[PDB]
């Protein structure tokens, strides 16, 4: 049965359904994941609190009182080891590309009430930039590619909007693009952050997604070597990727929304007895 | 002088430039406007750890050790105060929830290998739905608009594609939208997470434009009133409030488009001698 409904109010509320689905799996997979690790760690942290209170005489409400005024200077930026100035220059130049990308590590916060409304309007104005950004790095893209399709088909006979390149090509082209770009971020990090290869890699993943989740960020020691280079490349490898996997999203995106019109009709035509944009779309009219 | 490139990539240029302009202007800001009270809070601390280290005899080496102790245990999400599980099913909802729509609060985050290549693959995945999701509740947006306001119209004159609203319609609807929003929640939030209105507010806009700060996570107590409730409520004015906040950043990048096509225009025609989409692009071709 149809439902006398258009496609389209279908296929929003499939997607809607789909999504709630893919978030009790994923959290019932997340939680049988590391549910253990989680409680040993806890458990950890709770015999090592026991074992420094033995040993040094101190009840759990001085603990508790240090513990929070840690917690406050960490708020602040403060970490057992050497970590850059929080809010010099180059410290809110990274903090602002944070904002700007919607990525938000989080290490750097504004703490003061003038600071968080010209938070507020500054990241309102540069996200809608950098959005408008990404888009026209993807359309670039794109052409690009078209582009470099049509010279190799010339030449390979001979040995624009005509040939465009298709959604299943510019999708691998963008996989491989960020897994290259993923390889080599990685490749730099591990000799310089001093983490793991695979750390580096998820690293990398979470930063590009502008998921930002801030347990790893990048250039955050107090001194580097080649410190000015190491931030420029830092900077380099971080925007290419932002970009690469945003454009990658978009596509990805693109193809499920294929396949849901795909299944939406399937469903309608023969599933039901077997129970047993926007430009086009608003940016056209005000032009 | 128009330097024989094409519109398109004079406007990609001008893009970048703008926005490192922009870049560049709001570190100096933000550096100029909290540079101070970072330090102040530096100091706090410092002198905080000296008074501890005197009042209860241990050097700095101990303590070190200590606060490197407690920085794994809030890695592992441990709070000086008391907070819900981490990772039981509850809390794997809430922080896929956070993946899925790009927020990556931090609060919670894998740690575990397993953990973070699910966390890979799941997060491109989901976040590509979550993408189109968002492409098609503004759509719907917009459709539901231009149907109220034909209804509207047909209503005052007797007392669909024709009659559309214009961006700026829909960009003042989507204003008022995200405003309403973020002063609903910040009402729930200020009396039951016990923060200040204005931080309220700040963690809406925060976590609406899916930066995800992490500094401000909501319905991380661990104990409420009326939990359930209040945790869908949570939910659903997270939600509402990133799908609006979402759509209002893409029509104002489609504002910030037509602007810059206009500075542009006017910059090739009179301001040289006074120095002194993707769906009908690429999705149109694989169908
Ligand atoms: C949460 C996830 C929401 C979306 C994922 C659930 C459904 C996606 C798989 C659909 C099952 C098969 C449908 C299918 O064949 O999709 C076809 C192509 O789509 C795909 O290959 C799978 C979708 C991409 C998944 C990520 C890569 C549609 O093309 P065509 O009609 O021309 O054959
Ligand atoms: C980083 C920011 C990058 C973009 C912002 C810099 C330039 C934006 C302001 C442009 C200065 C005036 C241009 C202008 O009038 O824009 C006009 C409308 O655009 C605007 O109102 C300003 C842009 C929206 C700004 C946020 C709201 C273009 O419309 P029309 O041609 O029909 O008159
Ligand atoms: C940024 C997006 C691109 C990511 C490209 C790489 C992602 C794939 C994951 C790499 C594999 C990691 C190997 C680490 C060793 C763990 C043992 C195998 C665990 C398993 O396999 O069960
Ligand atoms: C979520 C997006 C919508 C946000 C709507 C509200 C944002 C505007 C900011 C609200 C004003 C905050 C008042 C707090 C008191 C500070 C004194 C004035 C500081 C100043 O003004 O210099
Ligand atoms: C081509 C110019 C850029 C135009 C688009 C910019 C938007 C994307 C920028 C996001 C960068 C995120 C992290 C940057 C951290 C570098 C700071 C540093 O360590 O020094
Ligand atoms: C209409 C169904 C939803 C479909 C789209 C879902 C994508 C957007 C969801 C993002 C929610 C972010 C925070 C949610 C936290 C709630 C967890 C809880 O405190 O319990
Ligand atoms: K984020
Ligand atoms: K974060
Ligand atoms: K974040
Ligand atoms: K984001």
């Amino acid at each position: 049965g149809p439902g006398h409904l258009n496609e389209d109010n279908a296929r929003f509320l499939l997607l809607a359904a789909l999504i709630v689905l893919y978030l009790l799996g994923g959290a019932a997979v997340f939680s049988a994941l590391e549910l253990a690790h989680e409680r040993q760690a806890k458990q950890r942290w709770e015999e090592r609190l026991a074992n420094f209170s033995r040993g040094h005489n101190l009840s759990r409400d001085e603990l508790r009182g240090f513990l929070r005024h840690y917690e406050e200077a960490t708020r602040a930026g403060i970490r057992v080891d050497n970590v850059r100035p929080r809010w010099d220059f180059t410290g809110a130049f990274y903090f602002v590309g944070t904002v700007v990308s919607t990525i938000g590590f989080g290490m750097t916060t504004p703490a003061t009430v003038g600071g968080k409304i010209f938070l507020i309007f500054y990241g309102l104005v540069g996200c809608s930039s950098t959005i408008l950004f990404f888009n026209l790095f993807l359309e670039r893209l794109i052409t690009i590619i078209a582009y470099i399709m049509k010279s190799c088909h010339q030449r390979q006979l001979r040995r624009l909007a005509g040939w465009k390149p298709s959604v299943y090509y510019v999708m691998l082209i963008l996989c491989t693009a960020s897994i290259l770009i993923s390889c080599c971020a990685s490749a730099m990090y591990t000799p310089i952050e001093g983490w793991s290869y695979f750390d580096s890699l998820y690293f990398c993943f979470v930063a590009f997604s502008t998921i930002g989740f801030g347990d790893l960020v990048s250039s955050q020691n107090a001194h580097y070597e080649s410190q000015g280079l190491y931030r420029f490349a830092n900077f380099v490898f971080i925007l290419m990727g932002v970009c690469c996997i945003y454009s990658l999203f978009n596509v990805i995106s693109i193809l499920i929304k294929q396949s849901l019109n795909w299944i939406l009709r399937k469903m309608d035509s023969g599933c039901c007895p077997q129970c047993q944009a926007f430009a086009i779309m608003n940016n056209r009219l005000a032009e």
